[PDB]
């Protein structure tokens, strides 16, 4: 009755928290991890992990899957491998929960068709923090009243992808309600290239990468003589662990790909 | 077919904008104003108002009402008179739209029973700005996920009432979903009296009064390793005029008191 | 003993405030304005301006200067003409105060050499609001402690130039103290072009253009487990008028170009 | 040549970080800790601390001091004991570095006279984070331009003292430059008691206590049509450890009490 869980990227900043979270969830067993550095046969061979953590380490996902057959694979690796990892899972009977960001629209859609076809649950979560999920949800609603919006998204300066998964997802959600259009004066000029940020269906997105930050976003809706702002700030990686636990549990109940936890609160 | 509108406090910071707004609404006639300073027979006798504004001035509301019989009275006066003004209207066949803040819970409830009994529309709007209304609406929803919240509310330093009407209304709305409780360590001490702010069913409220501000609020919901924030900023009094126009129109369609525009977007 | 002042762009959002400000300064006479639309011989012929404002209108700056010989020309026009306007002034004996933004580094330096050579005062003010000036000043100082910084700069959506004059000036000031370097992970990728903003000596700058905004900036300095933020918000164009008055006065006391009011508080 | 350091409150949220920081500073030896719970003879007997941490535990400060004679005592305990602890140190030849908040003005002044008289260094640091120190420093300067200011100060909801040490110190600093006065309309009324916050020489202070927060402050200076804001956010307790290390080092160089690290950057 335990959910048998494998994790990708156990030594990472998210990885190790999720290792501990899964170790201490009483309805979940951590049955394996995937790395890409030889760090021994068992995760207990690493420092940062105690001797009790006799979890087998694999350097090859296909090997992990065939040897261990986990119910769920939680990916917290890098954008470079996210698609390949998810795909391997989805055609070898493993439910992926993907924390990792940096799918393409096309790859996400391909993953969605694979889950559909194999009747297999998958969660792609751009943010595990419940306040972030709430932010996104309210963005959809606010977009109805305020068609002009921008997104500013801020993270630690080791983050590899800009804009962030959350900002992409926010913008998609907004884009469904908001009529497509450009903002700013039609004749504005950027005299320093990049100033006005990225653009998603006309919605500007700006990305901040500084030391000290963890994960933050604000959504600014302009109106008549006023500004409505939605904001979320995660101050540490523990803010994500309830979402991770919720996602492992939730993925078992579905037979298709769910993109974003907003759908299933 | 015109809505016949009288306004209380026409020379005030809100008053004069609403005078202009009502003058330029094509489905509304400004049929009278109420002051408490002798400023002449007609509002056109005041500077700030053009010669075209031949709107009769009254210093007595009962006189105004009996002489003019407006469909609607828009009050933008002071907390000192708000109750008396609303009550006079509600038992002389006039729909009040009350911008003015500073009713007591008891007075609001008395006003609500009078409207009910006289089958007469009344809107009490703690904020006319649509982003503010949206803020309040989302506060209710957010309160379900985050029971610990505080409100910080900021206005120009001529404002007479603290906390603000909006902050009261926000807190009421939150209080319906949020279990009643105290926040902060149970043994915390205030060593400078007032630090921890006012309290509404355990919800702290803090009020900022500075030059330069117009009207602003933020709502801070604490959670695990994170903070979810809802914010609205009105940068001028024109931000309120769509709400005022919406309220005059909406009041004509109802036969009871509506508290807050959230109900009727 | 009156400062004889001419203004460029009198009907503009800044222009008209500055018209009124200069009209009501008792040590200043508004002796002319420059437009580029035929709006009559006198500014009093325009609506928005009262009959008392018998200020001659010119459509040609050289004509204005030769006819009127103002002590000072206050430019609040457009980036397209700023350089040409300043230059005409600086070689016809007129002190320019330039509110208008959008000089190039090269044009600014050319203007600085012209003022030097003609012993003629000139102020180029990227922001007239004293809190903005203070923000910039503190940015220099903060940069010593926190080498990693980003600038987010927000304005109404009729603004023509991005990034803003203030953000350029902020970055220049920072750049003098901050060692030149790139921020963000060295391998970060922008998967939506523009996300990470413009770059000034490695300092990111992001520009927000929404309805309802007037002028706003924040400066974010990342550090160990923390973030230091400097912020300024102008909520209307009156926030600039003390700076404008200060600049007209100050320009008379100098014999070279001053870039930014920080130098001369 | 090592600084011999004892710490009060080693198991606390600050305490344990400072234990690790001091253990890993190569010019410092942790020679003792003070608790008030019997947790064994050595700190290594506690979990959270490794076997290598053979640091003697004392339950009595006087005993600690006479037995160990540390150069420096770092207090991270509770407001209840702060004064007593500092005083014991200052008349038994030990330099106190006091992280703990909640001295009275009178107790602080008494401590300052004791240090003076015994020619003994003491640092009372209301914030160890360098951005906080910078915030305070800039507050003094900003106060010259903007006499109307409020302070909002936000911390986790286990914090015992409100307002915070930092907010007290900020206000003191401001109060030296700012003319003493009340803010807000002179006739404003609080209809919910506490709304307008605490008052320090007329300066309002508001205190927020929520889960998820660590330590945060903003300082809001109102002006003409504008607002200047100084802000600092500590996102974890590691943000304080450079300040702690700096303070142990700095205290050795002084022969009197220094209140706030602003003096000695
Ligand atoms: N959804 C959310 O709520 C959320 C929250 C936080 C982060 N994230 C995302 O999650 C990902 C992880 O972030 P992070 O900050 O934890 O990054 P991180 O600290 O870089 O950790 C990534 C880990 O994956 C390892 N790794 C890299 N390639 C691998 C492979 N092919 N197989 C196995 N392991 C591999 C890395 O090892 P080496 O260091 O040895 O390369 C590292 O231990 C990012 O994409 C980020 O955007 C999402
Ligand atoms: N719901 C919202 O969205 C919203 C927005 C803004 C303001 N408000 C509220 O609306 C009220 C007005 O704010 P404000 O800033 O406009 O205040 P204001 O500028 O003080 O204007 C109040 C006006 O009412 C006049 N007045 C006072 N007592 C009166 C009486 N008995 N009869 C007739 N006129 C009277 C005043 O004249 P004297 O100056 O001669 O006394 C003044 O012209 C306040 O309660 C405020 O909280 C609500
Ligand atoms: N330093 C500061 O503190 C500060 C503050 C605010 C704004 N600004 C800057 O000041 C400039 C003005 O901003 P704004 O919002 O006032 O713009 P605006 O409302 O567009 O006004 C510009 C005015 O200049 C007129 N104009 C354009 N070309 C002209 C020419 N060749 N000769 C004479 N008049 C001309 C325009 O008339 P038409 O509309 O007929 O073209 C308009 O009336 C911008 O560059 C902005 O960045 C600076
Ligand atoms: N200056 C700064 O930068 C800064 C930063 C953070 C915190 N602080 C301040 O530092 C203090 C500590 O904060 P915190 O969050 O670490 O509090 P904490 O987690 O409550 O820790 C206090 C520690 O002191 C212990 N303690 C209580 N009374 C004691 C006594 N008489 N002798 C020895 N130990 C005692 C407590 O043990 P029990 O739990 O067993 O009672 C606890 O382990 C607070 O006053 C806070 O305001 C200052
Ligand atoms: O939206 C995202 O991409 C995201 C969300 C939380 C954390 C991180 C991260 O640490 O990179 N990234
Ligand atoms: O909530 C309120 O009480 C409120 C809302 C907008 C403006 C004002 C005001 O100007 O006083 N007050
Ligand atoms: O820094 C700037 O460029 C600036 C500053 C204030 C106002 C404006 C504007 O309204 O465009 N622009
Ligand atoms: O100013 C203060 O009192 C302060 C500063 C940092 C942290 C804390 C705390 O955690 O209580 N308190």
């Amino acid at each position: 009755m335990m959910i048998r869980v494998a994790i990708g990227g156990p030594r990472g900043k998210m990885g190790q928290e999720a290792v501990h979270t899964v170790m201490n969830n009483e309805n979940m067993e951590l049955v394996a991890v995937l790395d890409h550095k030889d760090i021994g046969d068992l995760l207990s061979e690493s420092p940062n992990f105690p001797a009790s953590y006799e979890v087998p380490v694999f350097l090859n996902l296909e090997s992990l899957i065939v040897t261990i057959k986990p119910d769920v694979f939680l990916d917290l690796t890098t954008p470079h491998q996210v698609f390949e990892h998810t795909m391997l899972c989805l055609q070898n009977n493993v439910r992926p929960v993907i924390g990792t960001t940096g799918f393409t629209d096309e790859q996400l859609q391909q993953c969605t068709i694979l889950a559909e076809v194999n009747k297999l649950g998958c969660i792609v979560a751009p943010n595990f923090a419940i306040g972030a999920v709430l932010m996104m949800k309210f963005a959809s609603l606010a977009a109805a009243y305020f068609p002009d919006v921008e997104i500013i998204e801020m993270h630690h300066d080791q983050k590899l992808d800009a804009p962030s998964g959350t900002a992409y997802k926010t913008a998609q959600m907004i884009a469904e309600v908001r009529p497509s259009h450009k903002q700013g004066h039609p004749n504005e000029k950027e005299t320093l290239e990049g100033a006005r940020g990225a653009s998603y269906d006309g919605i500007p997105i700006h990305s901040v990468r500084l030391p000290g930050l963890i994960a933050h976003q604000q959504i600014l809706f302009g109106g008549e003589g006023q500004l409505f702002t939605l904001r979320h700030d995660s101050y540490n990686r523990q803010s994500f662990m309830s979402g991770v636990t919720f996602s492992i549990n939730q993925v078992m109940e579905i037979k298709e790909l769910v993109y974003g936890l907003e759908n299933i609160l």
